[PDB]
């Protein structure tokens, strides 16, 4: 009897005081513009602007800063800040950062309910998307919602 767990486990409370060893998640626009929502604070905490814009990924990808021997990952899920994303970029960009995460010995992530609220997709169709993805590895997720 091995229970493997959720893959998904649910917080009432602030993201930023998770592990310092998890790595964090979040959605934005290859724009790097983090000007609104819970981006304010990721750039006020982890900074990193013209490092991001340096990689210079597109839709469907995900820019990465190292920030204390864990990683922040952007998940680049549109253009511009003032656009939509699809769920076809968030899978690729959850694909993007699943595979760096088995790369570098990531286990534990942790992010807001990614794409819901003002990218207005539905949470029911996120967190299926990041059940599929992450199948077959060993790394939880833990959504933080205030």
């Amino acid at each position: 009897e091995d229970p493997e767990g959720s893959r998904i486990t649910y917080v009432k409370g602030d993201l930023f005081a998770c592990p310092k060893t998890d790595s964090l998640a979040h959605c934005i626009s290859e724009d790097c513009r983090m000007g609104a929502g819970i981006a304010v604070l990721f750039k006020k905490k982890f900074g990193g602007v013209q490092e991001l814009l340096n990689q210079q990924k597109k839709s469907g990808e995900v820019a990465v800063l190292k920030r204390d021997g864990r990683y922040i990952y952007y998940l680049i899920t549109k253009k511009r800040a003032s656009h939509k994303p699809t769920y076809e970029n968030l899978q690729k960009s959850l694909e993007a950062m699943k595979s760096h995460c088995l790369k570098n010995g990531v286990t534990d992530l942790s992010m807001p309910r990614i794409g819901c609220g003002l990218d207005r997709l539905q949470w029911e169709n996120v967190s299926a998307m990041i059940e599929e993805v992450f199948e077959a590895t060993d790394i939880k997720i833990t959504v933080y919602t205030l």
